[PDB]
């Protein structure tokens, strides 16, 4: 299987490759850095958009690009942007504001990513949850885990023995959420969305976080991303910063 992948640039001209079922993001990204004659920096990336729900995300680098495409629909407005996203690796480049001397750091990192398990941050707090079909929002403190975002149960503790599980990362794609305030009523528009890559339309199985901050977006975007993706994340950047 190959797909003709249009790549949209800042400039707004299009470049076109032939990608076969072996590509990753990578691999195009590569393509792409020889074709523009880019500085290679680590924040170029491929991004995903979707116009009619209003989400986007980073592509990671691993990910294989004629299965994410694969979901679109016949009709889709998806369109697959190059363009620089700082956010991607925001962790690597200064770990201290996720969990600073060069040193410190690459202790840090070396903790977190390179012992036997991942060591996702310690990140918790309250988010808004929108409600299925509803422009209703409700506050929910959550708390992240290598496995999912958790909750503790009314009269229950927080311990593991306790700890419910809202959502699991495995099935699951992290975008950003926009114009959330506009269409639905959020608390404001730092919003982040959870779905199955395959829902490409409206429906209430795509979940809807607001947070209060442009901060705690950034921190939970971030988190997500660490714990859904874990040592291919760091691989990702060590084989971007080889690049650069």
């Amino acid at each position: 299987k190959k797909l003709v992948v249009k790549v949209h640039m800042d400039d707004s001209s299009t470049k076109s490759l032939m990608v076969d079922e072996r590509q990753l993001a990578r691999d195009v990204l590569d393509n792409l850095f020889e074709k523009t004659h880019c500085d290679c920096n680590v924040d170029w990336c491929l991004y995903e958009i979707y116009p009619e729900l209003q989400i986007e995300r980073v592509f990671e680098d691993h990910e294989n690009v004629v299965e994410v495409l694969s979901d679109w629909t016949r009709d889709t407005e998806n369109k697959v942007l190059f363009l620089e996203k700082e956010e991607r690796y925001a962790v690597f480049k200064n770990p201290q504001n996720f969990y600073m001397n060069a040193k410190n750091k690459e202790y840090l990192l070396e903790e977190s990513f390179c012992g036997t398990s991942i060591i996702v941050p310690e990140l918790e707090g309250a988010l808004y949850l929108k409600e299925d079909g509803k422009k209703s929002w409700k506050r929910r403190y959550f708390l992240l885990r290598a496995s999912g975002i958790y909750y503790v149960p009314k009269g229950k503790t927080k311990t593991s023995r306790d700890l419910a599980c809202f959502i699991q990362f495995e099935n699951v794609n992290i975008y950003y959420g926009i114009q959330c305030k506009m269409k639905y009523k959020a608390p404001t528009d730092h919003c982040f969305v959870l779905k199955h890559p395959q829902i490409q339309k409206e429906s209430q199985y795509i979940k809807y976080l607001c947070c209060d901050d442009a901060r705690t977006l950034s921190q939970w975007v971030m988190g997500i991303r660490i714990a859904k993706y874990g040592k291919t994340l760091y691989d990702n950047y060590q084989r971007a910063v080889a690049r650069a």
